[PDB]
């Protein structure tokens, strides 16, 4: 039967099913360059509220949300339009996430459309059963005190209807190339994104110097509370260690780690990579996390990364480390 | 791409989609009507509970609800019965409105497909978020305290699913033509019906002598309350000044509008129609609202209209001027 | 028109539409045969959190539930989980009961995904406004006490959704051929199940000595709370009278029957059934019910039944006579 030959195919899956969803112009932004540089399986859908900026952005599926609310005409840095936006579309945004076995929503917390709509994305992707990610950025505090607020109160909507939320503090990225023009900030700041966000894809979907089971993934990730990033990266021949201790010092980590469980790494280097730097790496890390969590990782080799190993961390469950501002994200006094 | 040139395409709709849904006999029998008279831009939906009256209507889509729970047989003057047919039919009825900018619903408050339904189509129109608008009538005071209580109890349900809910007493019908033998009592209330809902849409979708944008409209409406009709013209040579006095006038408007905000107001005359005369009517309107009200008018030009111009008058948010007894529209005592 | 003409037609439907839905390695076993032996007029649908199982069944529709939750690879007899991956295929589930007019949730209480989705299936089935009835059994003691709390859990959260609800306890089997052989225990509970769910759909569905009414069935089926079997069949000449005494008596209608309302009565005999013997068997029934017990019951002829009548019995309403104690049924102590 056409049936039970679809159930049998169904039960030879091998890959789990990644979609991800950016939101508001710095998300299509993000979507655009994964669409290109290619992100390892996964399917992209960019979702605005501006369709001049849904039309300029390269994705597999594009949703123009708050068609009645909005015209196609964006959503003014309001995020109660974006999220009117998105729950007046919300069939159509599930319909393109539908079958994802995982789901990521990326965006630049700030704006209406992405603040508003990150959080109805991730309800409806958590409705539908998928593993629900947030990597998302605040923004950079030049920007002002109206555009944080709007940030942080988003950050926290996003909080319940997400498995994971991975936030970047932009105004980090400072403390990374301290004396960078506002120009280079939203580039940087783009790199760091599709970093954050290619790096976790493909530790779980590219093939690597080890399996890395989707069941584990899940099964951390689906408690990561409030996660931060951390890249590092070393030139030399002592790579592991250099790259591993940038990494556990990266400004980007804002937060002390020492009662954290689950991790994710991704040791990502050149075909001479060793799957005992890779170890070096996920124990130096192991050593400073609670003594009994969870870490996921993987070692895949990239090509165009010459005699270098990048080392991504996503260091989850900091949110008790943490405390939410309307002004920021300040490192908790307990 | 067919997905951008699709979004090409919707930044160049220029035309607001109105789609108008009539339920229960009575608004079967208006959409029948719009249908064949035609009404200016919009999809007609009729919906019942009783499948005999839903064939012999006209209308661009039919949709038998409460197929389960009635049986194509009606709902016997019950609301409980309209109410779930309309909850069992909601996706059905979803779909059918589901690409309008703008849902009217209109009925005859009183039985049971209508008073239960209307309710239930507005809240899933406002939903998807659409401009709700109710154009509904109350049962005439022959046809007993039982039709009332229930057409009130309608009134106050549909009051919480729209954005403006125009409410039509037919009992002031008699105030217009004294003594009308019954028969003429629901063609009288036919054609006040009939106008008030082409008058509206038209006003929106019609082009005049003025662009009335639709934006402004939504604004407006969006908050018309609780709104009531006046309907007044003038076959003489003072046209805009007797046409608006009888409207001004009207039994229909049996409310204190000294103390309204926004209204709508929709001039219709012969080819030598005035952008003038239209001002005219506009501003003895103005001068009886609030110092501030929101004032949306328009001006048509219609063929069949000998030396005549009509004059819709839509005087919204007067809720407060108004009292719900379960035995009709008092007008507030405070 | 193509709209008026499926209206016309839908008024000459002359048949209710049932559909029958297993859940679970029993549910789906019950269906597999339900499809052999024939069901007369109803659909089946086997849902399953097992893809091997599901594979295996014949049935209809087949739908693999909890496809992100679970992989394909059962619930491993958790409710909890059986649950999710109803609720994560709502909308697939609610797809295939929708046309229905009425629906049978049938399943073995006690493992994971029958006891979690079963529920669910039924709330669905609910809001689509269908005939909701559950015809589902109880473990055997000798499965244990988590089996049956769980099992128990399962019958008071399929109570809310639910508008007649059968339970069949398996061990009351033993009060019917004592000493069974664990083998045969779910041989016979094969039986009885496929005899309370057939007996009831042909009761409904097929053409006896009497018109049924699917008016009257939902009346009274629209109230059953909490209904039990009886099964009795006589060989004899003095049939009716045998065979409804055996039902009457039968150790599987544990319940105090003298307050009970409704009853469906489905007297099946050969060609030479008599509606006098059928009238006999539905007086000494009603003889012993509240007075005004509405009593649904039919009478059909089957082919394979030699000289014998089997009599089934559904006595509604007893949830006031039975204690549910997280131990099994409990005959009620007032
Ligand atoms: N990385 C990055 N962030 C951006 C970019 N443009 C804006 N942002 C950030 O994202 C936030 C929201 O901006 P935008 O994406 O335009 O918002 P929206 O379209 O209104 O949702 C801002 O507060 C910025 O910090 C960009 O090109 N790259
Ligand atoms: N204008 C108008 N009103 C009607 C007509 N028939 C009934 N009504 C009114 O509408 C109310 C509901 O009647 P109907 O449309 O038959 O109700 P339903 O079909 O049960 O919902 C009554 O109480 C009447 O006042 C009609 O032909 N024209
Ligand atoms: N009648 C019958 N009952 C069964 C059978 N297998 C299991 N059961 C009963 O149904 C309950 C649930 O078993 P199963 O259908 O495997 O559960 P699930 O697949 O985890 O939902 C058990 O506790 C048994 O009492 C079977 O073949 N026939």
């Amino acid at each position: 039967s056409p049936e039970d030959k679809e159930l049998l195919e169904y039960l030879q899956q091998t890959k789990a099913k990644i979609t991800v969803v950016g939101c508001g112009g710095a998300g299509n932004n993000t979507i655009t360059r994964l669409k290109m540089e290619g992100i390892e399986g996964a399917k992209t859908v960019a979702i605005n509220t501006d369709a001049q900026q849904l039309i300029r952005t390269k994705a597999d599926k594009k949703i123009l949300i708050g068609k009645k609310l909005t015209r196609g005409l964006g959503a003014g840095g309001n995020p109660k339009i974006g999220e009117e936006a998105a729950k007046e579309s919300a069939e159509e945004i599930k319909a393109a996430i539908q079958d994802s076995d995982m789901v990521f929503i990326t965006c630049g917390l700030g704006g209406g459309t992405g603040t508003g709509s990150a959080p109805v994305v991730a309800e409806i992707s958590k409705k539908i059963g998928a593993l629900t990610v947030a990597v998302v950025t605040l923004p950079f505090v030049m920007e002002g005190k109206v555009r944080m607020k709007n940030a942080m109160e988003g950050l926290e909507r996003l909080k319940q209807h997400t498995d994971t939320l991975v936030v970047i503090p932009n105004e980090k990225l400072f403390e990374i190339v301290p004396n960078m023009p506002l120009k280079l900030a939203f580039k940087v700041a783009d790199e760091v994104l599709i970093n954050a966000v290619k790096g976790l894809v493909e530790l779980i979907t590219k093939d690597g110097l080890i399996n890395v089971d989707f069941a584990d993934v899940k099964a951390v990730m689906n408690n990561g509370g409030l996660a931060m990033i951390g890249i590092g990266e070393s030139d030399s021949e002592k790579r592991a260690k250099e790259a591993v201790s940038m990494a556990l010092n990266s400004p980007l980590l804002d937060v002390d780690i020492d009662g954290a469980t689950g991790a994710l790494i991704h040791v990502m280097g050149p075909e001479d990579l060793t799957l005992e730097e890779a170890r070096e790496v996920v124990a130096t890390v192991s050593s400073r996390l609670d003594p009994n969590a969870t870490i996921i990782w993987g070692a895949t080799i990239d090509e165009n990364l010459e005699n270098t190993v990048r080392v991504l961390l996503v260091i989850t469950g900091v949110q008790s480390r943490i405390e939410f501002t309307d002004t920021g994200l300040k490192r908790k006094k307990l």
